[PDB]
């Protein structure tokens, strides 16, 4: 495992403390076996998610006093209409409040614009992968939300390049089963999130925008970690090993029409989302109108002027790629010295969290009792260390493919100090991880118990 | 007109500039004629909205850096909860990002309780008047938007203590004709924005409660400007003209079962929301299952730690009486200086805006041809002070006739001086025989839905 | 008397409150009878000064949060020199802590440097008027610190429109009688503060660097409120009726040979100062050997960078007219207000304060008895506004006579910060004055419970006679 | 090498970056090869010094936003007041603005005080090890600055609890030969940042303390980093082995009359000093009359209200133990990385960086041509890192003193730097192993009378 050392300094700390075992035992306890439910102050170093939990630069609070707190044409609106056009070369953006509001914004108008002339009869929307808001704007507006990443995202173990990318077999299959009428959109996620943040290929992205736009198909790009996609072009991709980020970047959005984005991601921000259009100013004018009565005028989209000023400094500081390679080698740090401890993960690590593989990792527990969550039940009560499930115990009542344990990592705000101590962690469980046992409800939810249903040991 | 002096003085100041006569013109010519279209830089004093705008104190800027930005259980979210249950005695807290962000989380969620037993096949919402954001979510919900603000509201110049009431009689014929159980909801406004942020008296949501408690109806009180709205009744009912501002908050929340809050407004935030429930934990879980697609997970709700901190600070400093005096004042004093000088407002000022009755101002140009934007456009170009509202304009098409056709001169919170106030007043009042030569606007470009924001005017 | 409205709007408050009446009596008791012991708790408008109370922009404190913090060869340090270099056209720049930190880095200097070829044996300095702290460091160096402001000042109902000026005929008298090989500087303060902020003209500036460089005497500006000094210039010097406000700047320092600063005045700071330096090298090199033991390496003096990075910028702010006219039309609002219901004032106003005349306001009360601070006591309990006086109680005793010196002037100074207060605060200020003019004649004297031997108005406790 | 996790997280940063090779050169030859005179634009990891770089806490930012800043009466005063009355048991503060600041107010005052009745006519001040400033303004006034480190001190490589100790005989023969009616004061620096950050153990302070209070004697404490000194106190004193870090402080504030401190150190700030003075109200009311004309009024002291503020918090801050066991943790970490690779240091390594003995590292450059700061520019040079020199460049009376010790400074600023800038520096170093045999010395170009390594410019004598 090799330590990156930070292409920054620090400014500003927050102070971090590690309760007692009995405190957590209470906490944990108190919480009905669901971190999802633990205060903050029972948690030492969250992994819970790398969403709206960054660390700003100077220059980022700086820009955030100076913003312009106008209802209607604030500076900042502009400012980052020009960014969108110099990044994306778009020419339409739209703020969100957040990534869930954009696919808000923007989902129901690409059906009411497919259900013109009487198509999208049986609608659908085709990804890569379907993050969990995602999926659930998808199917709130009455279509199917179908995933199709690439079979070599489920060999945990076994390295590929990209294991974001897009099943072109499947993509093609789906078109002629659906009809290219009832295909709302395709999403590209970059990186494809819920696979392990593993990126997609150029020539992927390529393909597949070709394939759409040859069956008249809307392509949105999902830009949450599209800074951490670029990243892995560049390292992986022989073709832009001599681009800049910005570069790998520019012809990424050549092979979408639109995105929706999550700000608190890759531009390093504590909340914000973007729509951004490409040229379809009929779909831009439909998005407006949704946008006010659910975010806001149309030049703040439900963030305070600050906000917007953030994020086009934001926008800036995620793209540098000493910021990336440290950013992303830290993730590749947790994860070597978990491998190097016969600890088994997605291989090779993405761009913003290490993907445990639970499924062999607690093999005694069924995936109905829940093995990553009782794994990461147990990180927690032996360190403060607070994880996420990605797994049957995230949307069920059912079974799923991979059970992983997400060590997610925020943006320029933990040391690789703080990575051994995540590390070691983990490790010194390896005697505890056969005699563990599973989870059962004592109160569950009728949907998203994740968030908010209680459980304790069988 | 009497001045009141500031309860504070001031810490950090913004640039602002007047545009030059020419800049003004060219600046109104690329906007289309139209206000909403003109970028910040175009506008000297900016009177388009109270929403957002507002100036924090340094104890909410403080409270800003120590927030705790945690995606789950951050330490603001746990602060929030309990100043929701000391203020208005609610035990159950939903952040969101601003007010139309409550009104998303919540509204849906009553239609489908009311639903639940194969009621409500004709749902409505009655409310003494549903802002636009609000009766828009109604709507889009496939409910009617029912309106039944007090008829005094309607005669501007005549003195009223509480022009925001519900017509109590409008009220009770609408639960016969439509039926208890078709009414998702009542909608308490306070203060009643559309009717000039007029108040609504405590006997008044006493009894509009009690109605809506016989016949089983769910109350829910839009809570954007409470503070104003608590200041006027302890300084207009004799019951509460020695209570606290915060023991009438409380007593106001005892006629409700619920809230819907955009922080952007007495609060004194730049950004924030909230939805509070009283004691009903099944609509409590529901609004949470469906606040996590729409706007975050339930303990930050589309914000920023730092702007829940931001939100427990603002507030406390929002119900401080001495600030309400002069907030509530200063509006008083721009009305005040434009009604000596003969110029018409919804009489008395409400809390947040002062309303010019322009329907008496420009009598020369009918409805259609937005008599209230062509004093706006005039009043821009004269001193670069930007102001909303058309009624027309803004009513839009089924072209319904408007009731009013107000411009609204809305005032941001601890940010514009009462020299700033002289200098709005006197920019009109010098415009006074420049109305009967004012002429009319016609479309150049007009989308259908929502003109008002984008449409690009022309003079007729 | 007429209202300018604020180039600004509000962006962050401060809550400030009227304590009770009660609480004044037991505040100004507690204080023994000396609002310099008052805890800012107990003040609700504080008129005390006008330095480092000022509210800064959103830019200046955006300025600080990217503030370079280094001990050495701060980002801000170079800003700041370039700064000084295109207001002032010099060459050099020691920021200092702020401005008495300043003149503690150059005047010691000066003496050192005049004494090198065996001058300076009865060493002085020459101001149209030291401020207090200026003449405290020149006698604390064994100099005698000369006052020539023109006698104009002195009449305080009687207008003129420079009453800051240098008295040349003085000038010249006292360059004859201690000789030129005497004086260690001479120190031109715009504004004059000590004269009640009042302006000196740019011929008057002029005149007296010309005379003092054909006698190899060395000019220092004090420049705590130059831009103050050059908006009054353009307003009532008609060669600069259509001159920008940095081009009066750049020509008044045409008339100095360096600057001392605080910039806790119209660069509009919390704290901050500088030493700025046309083109003496040596004198550079002396003053940055003394500023290491003083005040701290010669890229920060004593300054934390972000406050370098908010004086680069506050100094741009200080300089606009829009602001410069609100502000100083704000000062002259509340003079026009007293002056309007009878109460007398150094007229015109300055830049900065009204100076209440009490000599001529209050009468059964003599200066030994301290005037001026009997109506500052009455205006506190009748107000909660703190004032400062200047007068008998700020002159003291003298050495020699163990007894009081006599005060050519007794003010009561309202000192207005930049940007703080609006004209409302103003309207109440005056308000609180005029509603005390039946009980001027019935204010009692002030007599010592407790002084000290030195600097007696800052911690002295009097009691009511 | 043992790395300590942060007892924090990041919550803001700034950029830094490592300029080319080319530019170092350049920089250096402008900069007269003396780091001091380099800009920060030219510095990668900045060692200069732990003064004032150190990264504030979200709660200091929060107290500065809420900072009092009336000239008088200031709620950040009475706070401050508090503050140490609480720490030390000091009844008297005066702010300043700095360090040499609360030196300025407080040295000539007890110069002053002390030739009443006519003694002191040979004043001096005798310290464990006066710092640079203090010196500065002990000489200024007239003394004599007299240091009495422990010899324990000039043995780099061996260990020693309290290598910042008073040499005890030493204090005693210097109040015989000068007289105690010529001792102005006697200066407890803590930790001795002269002898390399280290401490000064409670037992020593207490006998300095007594023997200077049966001669009627009175002692200040430099106290810039008094909690890097009550942490080696409360670690290596087995009397403290129960006690809080407060308890430790308070202990310590029983043995001197009054303190001077650079907040800029252990407070975590970037601008600030404090003069406390325990009981005696006379020379209080002296320094405040030295404090009008020299700082400001006596309620600021020349900080603004949101440095006092700050000020408060930090205070509190600097003596958390899970904190300065981090801080020190992460100083002796740098150490053992060098001392592991054959590096000479002092040992064991102080509270606030590493002292590189170069006496050992370059012996063919003699002292009088500034060995410690040819290991310097070379660092520099080779990686972007800037360091001090603590010998012969920083020491009639113009003939070359002779240094006791030739140390190159590698100064930590607190919550700053990572392990891995830890692990840069040290390979760095490292890395300079073979070309210190070809160091050549250095030659003054323009020398300063007063301070010279502050200012002054050199050039390579090879
Ligand atoms: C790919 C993708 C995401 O990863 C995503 C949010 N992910 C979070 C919440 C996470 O923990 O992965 C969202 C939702 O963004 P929001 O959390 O609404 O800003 C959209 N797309
Ligand atoms: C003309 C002049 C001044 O007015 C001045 C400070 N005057 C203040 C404190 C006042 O209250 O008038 C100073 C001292 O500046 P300082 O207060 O040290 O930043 C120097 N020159
Ligand atoms: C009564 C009322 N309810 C809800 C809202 C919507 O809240 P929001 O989403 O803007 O935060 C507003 C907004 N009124 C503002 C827009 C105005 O009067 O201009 C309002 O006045
Ligand atoms: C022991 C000691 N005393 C006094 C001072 C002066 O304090 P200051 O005026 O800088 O705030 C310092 C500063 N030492 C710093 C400069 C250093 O060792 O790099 C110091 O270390
Ligand atoms: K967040
Ligand atoms: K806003
Ligand atoms: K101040
Ligand atoms: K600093």
């Amino acid at each position: 495992a090799k330590r990156i050392v930070e292409p920054f300094r620090i400014k500003m700390v927050e102070k971090i403390r590690v309760p007692s075992r009995e405190e957590r035992e209470a906490a944990l306890k108190e919480a009905g076996y669901n971190p999802f439910l633990l205060p903050s102050s029972a948690v030492y170093i969250d992994l819970l998610t790398d969403s709206g939990t960054n660390a700003m630069s100077d220059h980022q609070w700086a820009a955030m006093i100076t913003g312009d707190e106008a209802y209607a044409g604030s500076r900042n609106y502009y400012d980052l209409k020009d960014k969108a056009k110099e990044l994306f070369n778009y020419d339409y953006i739209i703020p969100a409040h957040q990534g869930r509001g954009a696919e808000n914004i923007l989902f129901p108008v690409l059906l009411k614009y497919k259900q013109k002339e009487g198509k999208a009869k049986n609608p659908v929307f085709i990804s890569n992968f379907h993050f969990d808001t995602t999926a659930a704007h998808v199917e709130l507006n009455g279509c199917k939300a179908i995933n199709i990443v690439t079979e070599k995202a489920f060999d945990s173990e076994t390295y590929d390049d990209w294991k974001g990318d897009f099943d072109i077999k499947k993509l093609k299959e789906n078109i002629a089963q659906h009809g290219a009428d009832n295909i709302v959109a395709i999403v590209s996620t970059v990186t494809c999130n819920s696979a392990g943040g593993q990126p997609v290929s150029m020539s992927n992205l390529k393909e597949v925008y070709e394939i759409a736009k040859q069956h008249g198909i809307f392509v949105v790009m999902d830009s949450a970690r599209f800074c951490e996609n670029a990243y892995f072009i560049k390292a992986r991709d022989p073709k832009y090993k001599n681009a800049t980020i910005k570069e790998v970047i520019f012809d990424m959005y050549k092979y979408a029409d639109a995105l929706t984005m999550s700000a608190k991601k890759d531009p390093l921000l504590n909340i914000g989302g973007l729509v951004a259009i490409r040229d379809n100013e009929e779909i831009f004018t439909l998005a407006r109108q949704r946008c006010v009565p659910m975010e806001g005028f149309v030049t703040y989209g439900g963030l305070a002027g600050r906000d917007m000023a953030a994020m086009v400094q934001g926008l800036e500081e995620g793209t540098e790629e000493e910021y990336l390679h440290y950013r992303i080698g830290q993730v590749k740090y947790l994860g070597d010295r978990l491998r190097e401890a016969g600890i088994p993960i997605q291989y090779p690590t993405g761009g913003h969290a290490v993907f445990v593989d639970c499924k062999k990792l607690v093999p005694q527990i069924p995936g109905d009792q829940f093995p990553a969550q009782a794994v990461i039940n147990a990180l927690y009560l032996e360190s403060g260390v607070r994880a996420v499930e990605i797994g049957s115990f995230l949307l069920g009542r059912k079974h799923a493919d991979m059970e992983f344990m997400r060590l997610t990592i925020a943006r320029r705000v933990y040391t690789n100090d703080h990575m051994d101590y995540i590390a070691d962690a983990l490790i010194g469980l390896k005697e505890k991880f056969a005699t563990l046992k599973g989870l059962e409800f004592e109160y569950e939810p009728p949907v998203l118990r994740h968030f908010t249903a209680r459980l304790k040991p069988i």
